[PDB]
C-alpha cells in the first residue's frame, strides 16, 4: 500500500515533529552536554519548533553575545573561502540574501525573514524544526517548497564543531541556493517525487539529493567549486573535495544512487552536475524507472 503523505502544505504538520536525530536531547560526548544554560536554551529552540503550525509566521529570537559571536566565526571563516570555492550561482546568491535579510558577523538572520524573502523569489519557505527527519519527512517538505530548518546555535565551546548540524549550516549552506530558480525547481521536483514513493525510491531519491543539494561539486571554467550545503558550512570538507586527494565523477542518477551517503568521515567521491537545469534533466530520466 501506498504510505501516508501530505497532500497539502498544512498537511506537513502531521510530520514535522517526527523528529529522529538531534534536538533538545543531548548526548553525553556533545559540546554543551554538561552546560546547563546550553541545555535549557535548545528546549527552548525544540519547543518553538515543536508548538509552530502551518500558516505561523516563525517565532523571532532574540540571540545571545555568545550564540551571535559563535555564528560570527563560522560565518567569518567560511566567507573567507566562498569566493574561490563556491559555485558561482551560490556567489550571486549569497549577497543577496545577506542584503535583504540581514547576514552580518554580528547579527544573525532571522528564519522568518529569509523565509519571507524565498516565499517572494522561489516561493520556497521555512518550517522550523526541533532536529533531523526521516527521508521521507523532509522530502515531502520539498514538494511544497518548503524547507525544514533548525534553529538552535552550536555550543560555543567550539564553533567549528559539525558532527551535530546547526542554524549556520541551514542559513549558509542551503538558504543561498533556494532562492535560484532553477534550484528550487531541482528541489522540489525530487520532494513531488518522493511523495508516496517505495522505501526503495525515497531511498534512491534522498541518496541523490545527497550527492547534489548535500555534497555537489560543479566545474566552471574547467575549476572544480561547490554548491553542496555540507560542502558549503563545512571547512574541513570543503578543502577536503575541491583538493586532489577526493575522487570526483560525474552526476549520473542511476549510478550516484548506488553510492552509501557518508556520515563522520568524507565522501568517497564526490559527483560534479553540469548546471541545475541538467540535473533536473537527469532526475526526470530516472524517476521514470523507479
Ligand atoms: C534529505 C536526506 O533524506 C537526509 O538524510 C535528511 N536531511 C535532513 C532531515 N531532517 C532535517 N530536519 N534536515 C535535514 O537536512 N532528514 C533527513
Ligand atoms: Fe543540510
Amino acid at each position: 500500500s501506498v504510505p501516508w503523505f501530505p497532500k497539502k502544505i498544512s498537511d506537513l504538520d502531521h510530520c514535522a515533529n517526527r523528529v529522529l536525530m538531534y534536538g533538545s536531547e543531548l548526548d553525553a560526548d556533545h559540546p554543551g552536554f554538561k552546560d546547563n544554560v546550553y541545555r535549557k536554551r535548545r528546549k527552548y529552540f525544540a519547543d518553538l519548533a515543536m508548538n509552530y503550525k502551518h500558516g505561523d509566521p516563525i517565532p523571532k529570537v532574540e540571540f545571545t553575545e555568545e550564540e551571535i559571536k559563535t555564528w560570527g566565526t563560522v560565518f567569518r571563516e567560511l566567507n573567507k573561502l566562498y569566493p574561490t570555492h563556491a559555485c558561482r550561482e551560490y556567489l550571486k546568491n549569497l549577497p543577496l540574501l545577506s542584503k535583504y535579510c540581514g547576514y552580518r558577523e554580528d547579527n544573525i538572520p532571522q528564519l522568518e525573514d529569509v523565509s519571507n524573502f524565498l516565499k517572494e523569489r522561489t516561493g520556497f519557505s521555512i518550517r522550523p524544526v526541533a532536529g533531523y527527519l526521516s527521508p521521507r519527512d523532509f522530502l515531502s517538505g520539498l514538494a511544497f517548497r518548503v524547507f525544514h530548518c533548525t534553529q538552535y546555535v552550536r555550543h560555543s565551546s567550539d564553533p567549528f564543531y559539525t558532527p551535530e548540524p546547526d542554524t549556520c549550516h541551514e542559513l549558509l549552506g542551503h538558504v543561498p541556493l533556494l532562492a535560484e530558480p532553477s534550484f528550487a525547481q531541482f528541489s522540489q521536483e525530487i520532494g513531488l517525487a518522493s511523495l508516496g514513493a517505495s522505501e526503495e525510491a525515497v531511498q534512491k531519491l534522498a541518496t541523490c539529493y545527497f550527492f547534489t543539494v548535500e555534497f555537489g561539486l560543479c566545474k566552471q571554467d574547467g575549476q572544480l567549486r561547490v554548491f553542496g550545503a555540507g560542502l558549503l558550512s563545512s571547512i574541513s570538507e570543503l578543502k577536503h573535495a575541491l583538493s586532489g586527494h577526493a575522487k570526483v565523477k560525474p552526476f549520473d542518477p542511476k549510478i550516484t544512487c548506488k553510492q552509501e551517503c557518508l556520515i563522520t568521515t568524507f565522501q568517497d567521491v564526490y559527483f560534479v552536475s553540469e548546471s541545475f537545469e541538467d540535473a533536473k534533466e537527469k532526475m526526470r530520466e530516472f524517476t521514470k524507472t523507479i
